[PDB]
């Protein structure tokens, strides 16, 4: 009997519980089930994945096509808070992956510098996304941006990173909050005037969705970044 299957999506797996392949065995990061499978000499654990904390665990349970964030990926995450959906992305990205997670707090900067320590794929970057000028030499070029900062100028705070980290044909995926970027707008035409500016940017949307029954009022929209010359 297999317990744990792999999800569609490279990394994740399904036990309907969200997990993934833990990279620090034995260590939970915010109080998370663990959940390790032994079988003669093979051991594996995995981690409980919670929808209600995590926008992208979310999004995979409602159905998106591709995330990108895979095993090997360089993603600059920008948003990271403590690290509670940074710690899955690092999970899926792997040994041979690299997550910048980028939070200009100082508190919860202290979170993610502990998180760090165990894992040697994450840089804590502890400053503000608006001036990637100043971290602009600890970045190398990343295969995907994930953004949940949460700003009325979050569409331009991401593709000014873009501009400057994401290599061409490489991927993005943006949560947005429809009250914390406009909160007089309906949700409609918030999603509309950011997903109008992405395009604007080179930044071509090619699914976005909203998270119910876990969220109200929040989408994420996946898409690829086609500059010019
Ligand atoms: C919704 S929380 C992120 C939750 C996190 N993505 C997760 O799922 O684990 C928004 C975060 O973005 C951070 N933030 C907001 N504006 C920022 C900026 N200009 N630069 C860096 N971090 C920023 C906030 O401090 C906060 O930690």
């Amino acid at each position: 009997n297999v317990m744990v299957e792999p999800h569609r999506h490279e990394g994740v797996f399904i036990c309907d519980a969200l997990v993934t392949k833990n990279l620090v065995p034995g260590e939970s990061v915010y109080g998370e089930k663990r959940v390790s499978i032994s079988e003669g000499d093979d051991k594996i654990e995995y981690r409980a994945w919670n929808p209600f904390r995590s926008k992208l665990a979310a999004a995979i349970l409602g159905g998106v096509d591709q995330i990108h964030i895979k095993p090997g990926a360089k993603v600059l995450y920008l948003g990271a808070a403590s690290g509670t959906t940074v710690s899955h992305v690092s999970d899926i990205v792997g040994p041979d992956g690299l997550v910048y997670a980028v939070e200009f707090s100082h508190r919860s900067g202290r979170d993610l510098i502990n998180l760090a320590k165990k894992r040697t794929n994450i840089i804590p970057v502890i400053e503000d996304a608006r001036h990637p000028h100043k971290y602009r030499m600890l970045i190398a070029m990343v295969d995907v941006i994930f953004a949940d900062v949460a700003q009325p100028d979050q569409t331009r705070i991401v593709a000014l990173n873009a501009h400057t980290f994401l290599r061409n044909g490489g991927h993005f995926v943006i949560s947005i909050k429809a009250n914390c970027i406009d909160s007089t707008a309906s949700a409609e035409a918030v999603f509309a005037s950011e997903v109008k500016k992405m395009q604007q940017e080179n930044m071509k949307p090619q699914e976005q969705l909203t998270l119910e029954p876990y969220e109200r009022d929040h989408a994420v929209v996946v898409g690829v970044y086609r500059p010019p010359p």
